């Protein structure tokens, strides 16, 4: 039947395509909510005139003067509207530990949880898990989404090791010299998924967030978590089996696919994507990742095993470290350098946190503690 | 602990199979052998191993070497089954001549751990209408791989399964090149199948038969490495793999332990080192002999019969140095385009017989005139 999906986070990336893909499909999505920041007020208000849903939400206040007629605005406004709605589906699009509340109060309504918003599993934790029931959560990122589907065959018993796929980032197989003269615009560093994100994968760092969420998703050990190359992308990660099977998931890149099956869960949605063509040659090239070279994998699993509020520490520090780097501040191998000192004195963060406010507190104490690493203070 | 009766006990399955069992004596049990007779001290040694005196061998001089053979002659793996109380019959014979043991196993209502794809391909709706359905699980690596990732989806959401196919040694050649082939270059009907691509042809038709889809949503792609075994392809555009470095042993212990998977069966893929996975089209003017069999199994009823037993008597012409390797696809076209009476449904084991009967002699009769 039709799903009643809020979309949190419109007028983003994740978000606008995910829009996309229920206007192409009317018969099994139907928005019923909409929530933005409040940077793309104009984009909002198109999308409310387009759809003519004026169930929206914009979290700045500031930028809510500028329109007058939004039911729910301010520092909370998302949140309220989750609240507030009948929904099947909640599409958590948000950027940042903002996205964190919303989350909360999707489980708490009983509804699906579609999740793109990094920061609720890699910050959020363990109040994530208490608050989501099984199956509740499905992932938006393709290497959940792919991990999601491989996970098909077999039983949670028969696995052996989820594998991740990684793009290598611009430094794929570069040696440790190289790394030293990197610059910030050879890393990336766009009018959409640019800033931190490129840095992210220019570093795999963002392989390590991705090692984080899957095992808080799926409660694999870290240590049956791999991590391998793959330059083309095509095999966005596999699952494998204590038989020696491996089930793998492969298409031409497009998040729309894996928006389109958190969103219809587990139902697949008609035409999200182009398939893979084998009329015509190609190949998917699998190459180890160097770990002396690239630690930012491997730290991830030291954080995510200490857990509590470690993988938060972690994800601070980055965003910091890599603020330093981006703002010629230190080098390219300094960001996971830093990374490394601040969770080596992190060890009170280890404890669980109980609220939302220890996951702040936990990302304020990484940054500052990584903002003196680079100061030298 | 599951009761498995092994048919072909000493071939490259069989054997395979029997190791597997083996390292599993929680799960599987041998409770009875059958074999050809042409090698008595593999059938031997398996008898002190197993303890399983319950044993059929093909030849009678054979079964009468080895003394107290209780099922010999040529019905004997038929007999054996028949009569031995079994929760699984793997079928690793080699040829059509596994199709009555291939029917007898479905009747007894024990699980078809079917291995030898020519008695499926023969039999047709025939092996169908005798089978429960999931009642035959393959061995063949692509249908392996195929079953496993089907799970990726409902049967409606299925858009494509596509078969991969090593290429054989072959790959890359001209027709010209071909007609120089000689039985050395193409080494046993497995590996001749493999090179002339007829066993790519079976294993397209065995894909309708097994999973019920139509030909035009069967693809082939050649990946020489052979660590993909299988894909479906879902209407959203996601694609499901299966992968693992050859070996039978993993195929044939989800067929004996289906739908659990038995620990430890084989290596898994090691990502720890380098390495690449290739695809490219098939050269379908060169080897037609997948095309042949998309047509035979279009046409359906006894003509997959005849596609399999052209192939039987083609194959034992090139390797006995009677006719050259391009000769083997073209006298299966040749006896395909006379087989129009084949197209009926078989309704007994003999209307199978009877067209393949038909299909030798007609390929004999090609190879009379070349
Ligand atoms: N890796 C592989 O080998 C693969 C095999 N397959 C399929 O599995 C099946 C078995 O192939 P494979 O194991 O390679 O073949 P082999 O030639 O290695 O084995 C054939 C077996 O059948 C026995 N046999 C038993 N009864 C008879 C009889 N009445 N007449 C003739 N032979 C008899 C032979 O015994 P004996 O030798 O003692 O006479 C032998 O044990 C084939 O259909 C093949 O297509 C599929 C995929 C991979
Ligand atoms: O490095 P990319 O796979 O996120
Ligand atoms: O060579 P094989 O894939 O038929
Ligand atoms: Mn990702
Ligand atoms: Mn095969």
């Amino acid at each position: 039947g039709r799903l009643r999906v809020v979309v949190l986070g419109s007028t983003g990336s994740i978000g606008t395509q995910a829009l996309q893909v229920i206007a192409d499909n009317p018969d099994r999505f139907e928005v019923v909510g909409l929530a933005a920041g409040g940077a793309h007020l104009d984009t909002l208000l198109r999308q409310r005139a387009q759809t003519g849903v004026t169930n929206i939400a914009v979290a700045d206040e500031h930028a809510a003067q500028r329109v007058g007629d939004i039911p729910y605005h301010g520092s909370d406004a998302a949140t309220r509207l989750v609240e507030q709605t009948e929904a099947d589906v909640v599409l958590n699009a948000l950027v940042g530990a903002l996205g964190l509340r919303p989350t909360l109060a999707a489980l708490k309504t009983g509804a699906r949880l579609a999740l793109a918003n990094k920061e609720s599993l890699v910050a959020g934790g363990s109040l994530v898990l208490r608050a989501a029931r099984p199956g509740q959560i499905v992932p938006v990122d393709s290497e959940h989404s792919a991990l999601a589907q491989c996970l098909r065959g077999g039983t949670p018993d028969e696995v052996a090791k989820l594998v991740l796929t990684a793009s290598g980032g611009p430094f794929r197989g570069w040696s440790a010299a190289d790394l030293e003269h990197v610059t910030p615009e050879q890393a990336g560093a766009t009018w959409s998924m640019g800033p931190m994100n490129t840095l992210n994968s220019a570093s795999l760092v963002n392989k390590g967030l991705e090692v984080i969420e899957t095992h808080l998703l799926f409660g694999i050990p870290y240590d049956r978590i791999d991590v391998v190359v793959h330059p083309q992308s095509i095999i966005h990660s596999m699952v494998t089996f204590i038989d020696g099977s491996t089930i793998a998931q492969a298409s031409p890149p497009d998040m729309k696919l894996p928006i389109s099956l958190a969103l219809g869960w587990p139902r697949r949605v008609s035409g999200a994507a182009a398939a893979c063509d084998f009329h015509t040659a190609s190949s998917w090239e699998f190459e180890p990742l160097d770990t002396d070279v690239f630690p930012a994998v491997e730290l991830a699993r030291q954080a995510g095993v200490a857990g509590g509020c470690m993988t938060a520490v972690y994800n601070a520090a980055n965003e910091e470290a890599a603020a330093a780097f981006l703002a010629g501040r230190i080098g390219f191998p300094a960001i996971v350098g830093i990374i490394a000192d601040v969770l080596h004195a992190a060890d009170q963060w280890a404890v669980e946190p109980a609220t939302v406010d220890d996951v702040l507190d936990a990302q304020r104490w990484a940054r500052e503690r990584a903002q003196r690493a680079v100061s030298g203070m």
